[PDB]
């Protein structure tokens, strides 16, 4: 699925990520502008590290899912399968446990390079009254 990039905003507000972890709802949908072009189907085999990058947030087999072609963490307890599928709301969940940790969105090397310190006020100006 590729979602357009209002339709993200709704899903990631109805899924109580305004705010979530110190982020705007802005910040989230840029991350996944950046990291997927909004598709839940993107797929980075080898990441700089090494890992593979997953989905809509390009989440990565070394510490937050798990495939069977190297060790994991598996700190969001789910097959990376899972993170290439229609539905976010699992993506959603591990990206909450992603952010938690001491990197926040920094985790993110494309809302680094993209996102970060940017002025993302008219971001969502079509996606809300
Ligand atoms: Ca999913």
């Amino acid at each position: 699925k590729v979602f357009s990039k209002c339709e993200l905003a709704h899903k990631l507000k109805a899924q109580e990520m305004d705010g979530f972890g110190g982020y705007s709802l802005a910040n989230w949908v840029c991350m996944a502008e950046y990291e997927s072009n909004f598709n839940t189907r993107a797929f980075n085999g080898k990441n700089a590290n090494g890992s593979y990058d997953y989905g809509l947030f390009q989440l990565n087999s070394k510490w937050w899912c798990k495939d069977n072609k190297r060790s994991s963490s598996n700190a969001c307890n789910i097959m990376c399968s899972k993170l290439l599928d229609d539905n976010i709301d699992d993506d959603i969940s591990c990206a909450k446990r992603v952010v938690r940790d001491p990197k926040g969105m920094s985790a993110w090397k494309a809302w680094v390079k993209h996102c970060k310190d940017k002025d993302l006020s008219e971001y969502l100006a079509s996606c809300n009254l």
